[PDB]
């Protein structure tokens, strides 16, 4: 998926 975009900074 590319949404992991929308919480890449989440970690």
């Amino acid at each position: 998926i590319n949404y992991w975009l929308a919480h890449a900074k989440a970690g």
